[PDB]
């Protein structure tokens, strides 16, 4: 993938819900820990950077991440850890949040400059299924699934998720940002 023009960071803010720690098993969280990096240098080399949070961000993920990352992830740019819930850290813009579930009724189309994105931190296979949609609604907050559908015919990592976001800001097409992190082949 090649990048062309200026680099403009967006005003987005793109939330990795980390509260899920106590259902991953230790490869889990350890392909979680790499899936987060990714999401960082992804970011970092992204047309329009965003600014990165990591909410509740703790317990075995944060050990894990300094194991691997031996301190450099102090070193990171554009990135928001934090032990808060999402919920507290934006709770002023509690309207603005959107929560990104393959289980949503609802479709994204579109990322908003003044809104805020969530994704899910957790590595399952999807064998929680409606884990992330029942978070977000019992909090009262809206969710949004990919414009897969219909060149899927469906659940994609953390960071297949976090890519395709950051290229929809360049591309503002989702075929491309698709055809991009998953081609078909
Ligand atoms: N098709 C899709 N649409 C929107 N978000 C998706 C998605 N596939 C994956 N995600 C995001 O990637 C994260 C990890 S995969 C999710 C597994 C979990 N069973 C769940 O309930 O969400 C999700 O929390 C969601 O934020």
């Amino acid at each position: 993938r090649i990048r062309l023009g200026k680099v403009v960071p967006s005003s987005i803010r793109i939330v990795l819900d980390c509260a899920f720690d106590d259902l991953m098993n230790d490869k889990e969280i350890n392909s979680l820990c790499q899936q987060v990096t990714r999401c960082h240098s992804a970011n970092r080399t992204a047309l329009h950077p965003v600014e990165l949070f990591a909410t509740n961000f703790g317990g075995r993920l944060k050990t894990r991440q300094d194991f691997v990352l031996k301190g450099q992830q102090n070193n990171w740019k554009r990135y928001n850890p934090t032990t808060k819930s999402y919920l507290e850290e934006f709770e002023s813009q509690k309207e603005k949040l959107v929560y990104l579930s393959a289980d949503s009724d609802n479709t994204i189309t579109e990322l908003d400059e003044d809104k805020i994105y969530i994704i899910g931190a957790i590595v399952d296979k999807n064998r929680y299924k409606n884990l992330c949609q029942n978070k977000a609604s019992e909090q009262g907050i809206k969710t949004a699934k990919l414009p897969i559908d219909e060149y899927i015919k469906k659940i994609l990592t953390v960071n297949q998720v976090f890519e395709i976001l950051s290229l929809w800001l360049e591309y503002r097409d989702w075929e491309k940002a698709f055809m991009e992190v998953i081609p078909k082949r």
